[PDB]
């Protein structure tokens, strides 16, 4: 199925038809969005904190997106000179488990990098289509990487104390609409599903997005909504976090070692109702928003709900999501993707985010966990610009996450972007139920 079609809508650049100005605007929108995100931090020294203890300090990510562009475009030949070789080494490699520069210095690197990148986009000969061997792939890779980091850095900043932050002007949250709408299982017809793209696809992809796997999917029942905060509140209030029947050993230990008694972005003080941390402020828990959980917590809720309902629940496979999410004639405006809002939306409230099987928010709103591990597909090959993008993580310890959140833009909002995280890592991410 070609990408960019009525049922494969993409938010990224059509690489067989994008003019220079389209590339420049796509680059600028990404860079300016990242600037805006980092400018939300109103105390300079917060850049030296690592608000997510599993990731580097904010200052690293401030330099990282800029250095990545320079490194890849130099390797592709689009740029000749380095700006700062020391920076281009120190800020090049991220972490998945020094002496930092001053914030002003890193902003200064960004400004110099931005100027050099823009000039290369303005002046370099452009021959369409942009394919993997075309030097321009480094520009597209650089933009798509920055777009991923806007989202991943947003999750870091969400973990910074709100007293050091101010929401950027123009960024708006979605409002709650009230109580969670009633959950319902709906039937998705099975079929033989293709996973993976063929190369020279007219759209960007990462190495792990390309390949061929065909899976026979049986008819299945899936919850039409992502599991909501209101649904999950029943799990919390009924002792789900204290009941070992709902947890396997690995998740129980995680839960105990991290003192977890509720989802990460819920908060409670005394007997007051739960609060909920948006990007930059706390509100009363929005019962109709999708709950944002680790994979462990999603599985624990599945076990709890199966006990209550007298059945078994599990998460979708990758093939199941493609079937559940299929929507002919889909449009970019249908989904809570690409900063349509700067928060999750009430489940179902994006009324055109209903798949052809009646499943809501399969694309957008919050990532959804899958029950399957990151694996390469038949035909997997690395790209010469970035050997270690996915291969280090084929350890059967990373789970797939799919469909994008409100914060996913560009190729990260694609149906065909194959995303992954450790089961204890937090993202703007939820889940739905499958009858097992
Ligand atoms: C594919 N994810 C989103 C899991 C990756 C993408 C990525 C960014 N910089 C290097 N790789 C990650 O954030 O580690
Ligand atoms: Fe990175
Ligand atoms: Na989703």
């Amino acid at each position: 199925v070609p990408r960019g079609s009525h049922m494969t809508m993409e938010y990224s650049l059509p690489l067989n038809s994008c003019d220079r100005e389209q590339i420049l605007s796509y680059f600028e929108e990404s860079w300016w969005k990242e600037d805006c995100l980092f400018n939300s931090i109103k105390k300079e020294e917060i850049f030296y904190t690592n608000p997510d203890p599993l990731r580097n300090p904010l200052i690293f990510y401030l330099g990282h997106s800029a250095v990545f562009y320079i490194n890849k475009m130099r390797r592709a030949g689009m740029i000749k000179e380095s700006i700062n070789e020391g920076y281009e080494e120190m800020y090049a490699v991220g972490v998945d488990p020094i002496k930092w520069d001053r914030v002003e210095e890193v902003w200064d690197y960004r400004k110099r990098a931005y100027e050099k990148i823009r000039e290369a986009i303005e002046n370099t000969s452009l021959d369409l289509p942009i394919t993997e061997e075309n030097p321009w792939w480094s520009v597209i890779m650089g933009i798509e990487h920055q777009r991923i980091h806007i989202e991943t850095s947003s999750m870091l900043i969400r973990q910074v104390e709100e007293k050091w932050l101010e929401k950027p002007s123009g960024w708006e949250y979605a409002s709650t609409r009230g109580v969670n709408p009633s959950q319902e299982m709906v039937k998705v017809e099975g079929g033989r599903v293709r996973i993976g793209r063929d190369r020279n696809d007219n759209y960007y992809g990462w190495d792990v997005d390309f390949g061929k796997k065909e899976v026979e999917v049986k008819d299945f029942w899936v919850s039409k909504y992502l599991v909501t905060n209101g649904e999950f509140l029943r799990f919390v209030e009924e002792g789900g976090y204290e009941n070992p029947e709902y947890w396997h050993e690995e998740g129980w230990i995680w839960k105990e070692e991290n003192g977890v008694k509720h989802p990460k972005f819920w908060g409670k003080r005394g007997e007051e109702g739960y609060r909920y941390r948006l990007m930059f402020e706390e509100v009363e828990l929005p019962l109709d928003f999708p709950v944002e959980v680790s994979l462990y917590e999603a599985m624990a809720y599945c076990r709890y709900l199966g006990g209550r309902d007298g059945c078994n629940y599990r998460l979708m496979t990758e093939g199941e999501w493609h079937l559940a999410s299929r929507k002919e004639g889909e449009k970019g405006e249908d989904y809570n993707l690409n900063f349509r809002y700067h928060s999750p939306t009430p489940v179902g409230s994006m009324r055109e985010a209903r798949s052809d099987s009646g499943v809501y928010d399969c694309r957008g709103n919050v990532w959804e966990w899958l029950g399957e591990k990151l694996k390469p597909l038949e035909g997997f090959t690395t790209h010469y610009l970035y050997e270690d993008y996915s291969a280090p993580f084929f350890d059967d310890n990373h789970y797939l996450l799919i469909g994008g959140s409100w914060a996913s833009s560009g190729h990260s909002a694609s149906r065909f972007y194959r995303n992954w995280f450790r089961p204890y890592f937090y993202q703007h991410a939820g889940f739905r139920l499958v009858l097992a």
